[PDB]
């Protein structure tokens, strides 16, 4: 679970993507890709230009939490696998489908034995939960198109969870 | 100027690249890579995956510090070069050179936006053999200045930065050299130009 | 920023183009361009023929100021654009082929002073009305949507003398109009006239120009 | 006459070429042309940015005399060649591929000073001998034949500082080269040598440049 | 500025050109146009002949003046031409405004030049232009200077020159056959009528 | 008989014709020409620029006097070339309208100065010495200009023989 | 047969050395003859790694 | 227990404390 803050910082700052480009040399789509935890990969040149310019120590710019989320589909069930440190690795479901520019299918989760996993996720901060919550969503909807199948519309199409 | 600081961790701990390859799950060629301090791109999923094996903050996976440095090379250079066709393995026997010596342009920029500037001029001294081209500067008493800034650094980005020109050097000089020199069959001459390194050695670099 | 005095200096003295164009034996076309600012480069033996015939040293021949603007225009700007169907073949009208609903796009300008400081505004430009100068040409009118921010760039501006805000106002005017015509053309194809010495949509279009009025840019 | 001071500004700042191509975004080659005066044309942007960067108005870089020199070369000279045959292909010796017996034609100088007023010197000049100051490039010499009857042109030469003395002597060398190149070319035709890289003889009267050696034209 | 003084010495001698033209052996249409000041080049033997047969010096035959008069034409004209589809060149077309600028540069006996600019514009229809400023007097104190004949020898050139200019503009920009109307404006003359000029 | 004497000004003022030709805008061949008596039409302009730039009247440009004269009638070297032996009828006519006759009647023999110039000496037989006296009267210039225009059409008319190069010369 | 509560792990390395006309590293958490606590019937495992090494 | 048993790392005597069944 790691995620940039640059988004963040240049909101209190108050600077906007356009003026960071024009100083620090770097193409706008890159700059604008990396403040949504989009990319995958961070280029070193990168870090150095934006802390130099924010002048801020590398500290702020990542933010780290040691406890990780693995998620597991078959090819027929959300198997989560909350794998905290110490290697005290846990296991946690069962969701089916409910009701239906924005097509969206709410999906909703309906099992008393999550209550350790919703500590769990009480637990991270605001943008790690929001990255957790994207990369559940895009899994899902990822899988869930390739039942359906010119346009390709499913594949504009995304599911959601609910609990 | 920011490094990745992963040997340092791994040698006091006491691992070492076999070990973590497979308790992470990273493929031994990268993993050893992103050692040296040589790759130029580094994936999240490796930063988490490693933080959290050795318990460490991302805090302390990177070293940063605020002064730059650019090198912008000569585009005329004075150069001899006397083909000698005796002898040809020796590199030596292939090519020697009279005389060679470009300008580097060095900018500094500091914290502040101040931007202070420094000129450098270098010459061919000697071909030693561990073969390697030596480069030695001519001024180093005008120019102290940026031995003051180069100084003030740590050892790891010293050493990088002393990697970084050592190469640059070298492909200027590689490069440049392969254009005026007739290709040999046997590993072709033009090969071994390629494979060849300079060192420049000054004290404004020492290491 | 820097400018040919030469207007000025052959209004002043009363001399004619005709008689100068003649009598240093410069060509009257690149002569009269020179007397704008819209040629790029200048002859020694121009420079020279001048100042000896006017009996004035370089001097007063230029005029500079250390300061310098950049502009730099925003890549991915928002337009609306809605296709108008009424009878623009019968007569050449730039109303009649479309109308503009909004325009919305970020100019950012960097005053860079004589020390090596640069100072940073941001400018916003909206699209108001258009307007009728001559009954063939109109001139789309745009205007900054926030000057209670960009003072400074009020009081370093009034800092110039006429002729370089004249250079100025010409260079930022110029700028819009290319880009603004650019992103139409690309957007709009064209359309020829019904009774043509034709005059398609396209050309009619890159012909026109546009200006961005504000109290902060003015004269 | 009228020069840019560039490379006088550059020695005494104590800059370099290569840094002010760098911090000023122009091309090298660009600006080392720009520092003799080989240059035609020059930029209004390059004039800006120089004159910001070395925090000097542009009176200081422009120097400017109201005199000027005019040389219009005659149309019927004298000239006595004689195809001298000594193995030339063997080694490119000019010397060898011919000789010049007597070379000799009509400089006409106008001096036309501020005032409308003008004067006219006329100048004889004569072949002498070959210079051979390198061995891959001679250099003509010919001689003013009247300096009695013409000192007042040398008086109003002395007038001019170091610069524009220096500039007015290439001028001259580099119209006589010219004038001279051309005639001997005319003249004769190529040979071309067997061992190369291979430079005919065309090519090489075209390099080989003249030079008028007299107390008038000093320097 | 140099002229001929044929024409008047026959007249006080009491001669013609059909006389002349036998009793020297010279061309009658050649010596009659010699007589009117406007052939561009006189032949040696002509000057021998005539100076002989009518008793009188060479320096009597030439008449000549320091003073040159340059007169260049400007090259952007504001030329407004109103088309009649309805010979008479009043019926082809009509003028609405053709003015431009004619440059003169009188050069004095001293090396010295002196400068004076002209403005012409349309009047009415011979196609009558005029001078829009008349003072610019500088110029007119000069003509006065010339003699009788040399003064008239300046008035024929300019006429001509300014139909050269005007003539050209008008058939060059308007279109037709019935000697047709291109036939007809080329043949057309013009005239500069004002005090400074005046003839 | 009608001269001009723009040489002898030339030489007197001590200007070249290089510098005349540029400050008359006349081209340097053209005066040339005027400046020898060969050219047979002038014109206007030429006259009045020079008159100008040499602050004289015509009355110093043209030379002219009364009295008329009328004439009737193995190797590439020109003399080897071919090989064994005409009268001239000339008229005095003077400004009073006395029109006087003189007859003048062959080959005596060939000079030639140099190899590139061959002269043929067409020595008159003197058949009338009273026509002497009248040349006599005649000025440098004009007596110069007779002596070219006969030797020239009488070569003319000699190069019969057909070379063209070579001239004849006609003297007493 | 005997239910062992104990499974083992061997890996060599990827890249081992020496010929002439052999170091290598074991990993199990623990880390011609090459040389260098947990019934004799099972540990007879050991039949497995004589395989391994040819 | 069920796709739950993954654990084995398969497409059971330790696993699950049973030669037994």
């Amino acid at each position: 679970m790691i995620r940039n803050r640059l988004s963040e910082l240049l909101s209190e700052r108050g600077l906007k993507i356009s003026r960071v480009a024009k100083d620090v040399k770097i193409a706008r789509s890159s700059l604008t890709s990396m403040a949504q935890n989009d990319s995958e990969m961070i280029r070193y040149d990168a870090i150095d230009k934006l802390c130099s310019y924010l002048h801020i120590s590398p500290s702020e710019f990542f933010e780290h939490n040691p406890i990780n989320f693995d998620f597991t589909f078959d090819e027929e069930e959300i198997l989560v696998d909350v794998e905290l440190d110490n290697r005290q690795k846990l296991n946690f479901l069962d969701v089916s489908y409910k009701e239906t520019s924005q097509h969206r299918f709410i999906f909703t989760i309906k099992n008393d034995e999550n209550i350790g996993l919703k500590k769990y996720v009480d637990s991270l901060s605001a943008g790690l939960k929001n990255l957790l919550f994207k990369k559940i969503n895009q899994k899902l909807s990822g899988y869930v198109s390739e039942i359906i199948v010119l346009h390709k519309e499913i594949l504009q199409t995304d599911s959601r969870l609910s609990s």
